[PDB]
């Protein structure tokens, strides 16, 4: 019931998806110059080291607020793809899947701590 437990449960995860070659193409902001028009289709950009320091700089107060933002970077790439064949797109649901597998304990573990802090 340790409702703290998340932060670090979330800094190693996050290392798990950085050490995944799947992450590279989402591990910094998307270029820009490389896709002039991402930003026309993209309204809110979002990568793995944005959400690492937004952890890291203590501005998540839950792991669901963590959560939001990794789904962001899945569709974010959902929505920019011109195909559901892509490369990255297609490195981004593998990515996915991991993420989701490994965050559902994550999430269950917190709420259940904040039930039991107000039984
Ligand atoms: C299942 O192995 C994976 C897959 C993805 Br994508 C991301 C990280 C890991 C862990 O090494």
């Amino acid at each position: 019931y340790d409702i703290q437990a998340w932060k670090k449960q979330c800094e190693e995860l996050l290392n798990l998806i950085f050490q995944c070659e799947d992450s590279e193409p989402f591990r910094q902001p998307v270029d820009l110059l490389e896709y002039p028009d991402y930003r026309d289709i993209i309204d809110t950009p979002m990568d793995f080291a944005t959400v690492r320091e937004t952890l890291e700089a203590g501005n998540y107060e839950s792991p669901m607020e963590l959560c939001k933002d990794v789904r962001l970077i899945f569709s974010n790439s959902k929505a920019y793809t011109p195909s559901k064949r892509s490369r990255i797109y297609s490195m981004s649901l593998r990515l996915s899947a991991f993420f989701e597998e490994h965050i559902s304990s994550v999430l269950s573990d917190y709420k259940s701590a904040l039930r039991f802090h107000k039984r």
